[PDB]
């Protein structure tokens, strides 16, 4: 798998290079992050997470905000025509470990332009998910993520009563392959948002909930819970 | 069986099961007998458009045809899609050729899909736009005989070598992810459809035709849906 | 005099001038007596939200109304807006009290023309969408008594001090730029428009309403337009 | 006025610090670009660029390309929100000097759109002209520049015979102020595309045509002609 993900990282693990507060983190092909900032996570409320990219400028940025609290920023230069393979797909991942938290995804899009050299726009695909249904037919659902419940994505395992589950890992792609750099382009950009809701009986809430762009066959890796966020399938 | 609802472009008039006698755009709501028709000119070689345009509200089906170097048509028919069409569907575009035949060419396709709610959000949103297709389209189901072509174009039915079609063809290209057509929080469904394409051929009486069309999600080109059939429909009912 | 066409919801029935006997949504066609209404349930002090949308292949005006705390109203015209509109309008949000009286609150108003011509492209288009108002909303243009107050908000009609609206008021807001809703190469033509809002009186009839409407570029508040007029019309013809 | 352009500048002046050749440049509040690129400009053929800039990022890209031609790209870190007023408007300028060239611009797109703390994009403007008329209401046309002409904004003034004339300026500001930032944003973003035809009889055609965002109430700055393109009342 080739990953590049910005995290929303809830459980600060010290001895995998993390900072040692929540953060955001941007990853490019590790869980070490290639940037991180302070993120003060706040239990019980809707936050709202946006991503933005463009080819010619080549940076990547992220901002994670909540409306009555905290919000954070972070910004890495990388060219991810680079990194990325041509044909890519879009998702979101969460994952807990021995301690948890609701990773509720409310609503999520996704916005890819291409312009090309001439009047046109290339290339295009734009997706908005503002509630899921039990049968969500364009969401590719790996591990334990689940749609429907309250018009939403529960991404990691949540039981009956409302308490989320240790040791889950999920995520959801978008079903179309995205092609994220195509010829003629002349310029290429994306920008995404989710809100989610991250709820909690436990004082350091885990693991985290990302946003990702991958190889179109991507899967969770083995052993990827917790620290991992369901999307490395080792710490390098 | 397949549910079907397309807008045709019919360059060969097949009299004899209800088209008529001139090329014709229409609308067919699971039946190649269009509820409705006008005339339409296929100006062979050159780039024409097509624009489809609904809404949920006033369910009335539209499409215009224009040629930049001739004139258009237009068609328009009162129809609840939801009446018709599943909560799921995929959007395609295809076309076929029977003993008489011609290139059928997109050279780009646009779907715009949004539903809004008693909100000022929209719960549910989709747009594809493309200008062209490579040689591997991952995001595209090819079916039947078309191809995505190196011309960056893509062809919907079987042309040679030399680039002259071939009769007898039938192929689509459905976009890879399901539509989700109906939303039952959604208060207001809209979308509309543009292609660009190219007919050409060395006949005097191309055919067959180009479809956008909207179906089942699992839908495939039935058996015996050459020709005036569109790739569409197992009969003309 | 003014060229007008518009989506009423009319929070007060008035008889005397062709108004159903209850509150209802309408749509007015160079005249305050609807050609088409339907019953409409306003929830005093709850965020109501309304949708309008058209296009010119399609010749047919469709409005929704909804509050995410009760039902939905929706009404539907058959109407040629090319031949009701000059090639250039503004578009806007109008409000009025009379003797009886409520708050015109706007949250947020979006507005989206697409004009699309003989080929791929748009020969023209214009979106724009407000979530929020300031003090100094340089691209509206606010008409009588409208003024953009610090809750963020779009206050059409007039409100005191303590928050308690008064009656014989009319405000409007017109987005700045004209909009171009004919373009001689264009073959197809839409547009649609969101608005939330917050209608809250003391009153148990409350009055008048507010409406989205299309005019000629430099309309402005007819004379005598208060109550049961809406800010749009001089006269009940 | 303030000034932040991306400037296709056709004629090189060596004398108020321009390199040698013609390029393309960002110039903030100054002709003396930040930043630019070699372009070889090519006479008689519709060229394309695109600019590009989100408020997390802080990072102003520019693309111009030909089809069957040349291409070049430059891009600076600089923070739009310290340089620009909240309410902007956004424009197209032309100027020619001794010598000249057709103006042309075929088409004009701008997309503000700004993401809120929430699941709303707080506001949003969006425009597209790929057809301009005699009478173009949306758009408010400076000095020479004149609409209708074959469907094309003319920026700078050409003779009924088809040929430029010299010491011409001209621009097209959309009528709208665009509220470029606002509060509650959490992301702010903007594109712009123009596609256009510089035609000449000169073998150094001048002087360029350049996009622009500045204060709402912005005019052509007395002797702009030439070499500060209608942008600049010096070459400071
Ligand atoms: C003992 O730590 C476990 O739980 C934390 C937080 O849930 C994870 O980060 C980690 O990988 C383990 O699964
Ligand atoms: C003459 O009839 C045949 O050819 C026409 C035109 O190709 C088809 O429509 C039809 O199905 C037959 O195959
Ligand atoms: C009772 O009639 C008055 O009040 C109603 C409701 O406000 C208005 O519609 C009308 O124009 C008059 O001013
Ligand atoms: C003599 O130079 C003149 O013409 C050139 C190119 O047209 C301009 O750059 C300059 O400002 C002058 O107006
Ligand atoms: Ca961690
Ligand atoms: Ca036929
Ligand atoms: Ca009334
Ligand atoms: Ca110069
Ligand atoms: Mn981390
Ligand atoms: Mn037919
Ligand atoms: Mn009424
Ligand atoms: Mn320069």
């Amino acid at each position: 798998d080739t990953i590049v993900a910005v995290e929303l990282d809830t459980y600060p693990n010290t001895d995998i290079g993390d900072p040692s507060y929540p953060h955001i983190g941007i990853d490019i092909k590790s869980v070490r992050s290639k940037k991180t900032a302070k993120w003060n996570m706040q239990n019980g409320k809707v936050g709202t997470a946006h991503i933005i990219y463009n080819s010619v400028g080549k940076r990547l940025s992220a901002v994670v905000s909540y409306p009555n609290g905290d919000s954070a920023t972070v910004s890495y230069d990388v060219d991810l025509d680079n990194v990325l393979p041509e044909w890519v797909r879009v998702g979101l991942s969460a994952s807990t470990g021995l301690y948890k938290e609701t990773n509720t995804i409310l609503s999520w899009s996704f916005t890819s332009k291409l312009k090309s050299n001439s009047t046109h726009e290339t290339n295009a695909l734009h997706f908005v998910f503002n509630q899921f249904s039990k049968d969500q037919k364009d969401l590719i659902l790996q591990g334990d993520a689940t749609t429907g419940t309250d018009g939403n994505l529960e991404l990691t395992r949540v039981s009956s009563n409302g308490s989320p589950q240790g040791s889950s890992v999920g995520r959801a792609l978008f079903y179309a392959p995205v092609h994220i750099w195509e010829s003629s382009a002349v310029v290429a950009s994306f920008d995404a948002t989710f809100t989610f809701l991250i709820k909690s009986p436990d004082s350091h809430p885990a693991d985290g909930i990302a946003f990702f762009i991958s190889n179109i066959d991507s899967s969770i890796p083995s052993g990827s819970t917790g620290r991992l966020l369901g999307l490395f399938p080792d710490a390098n």
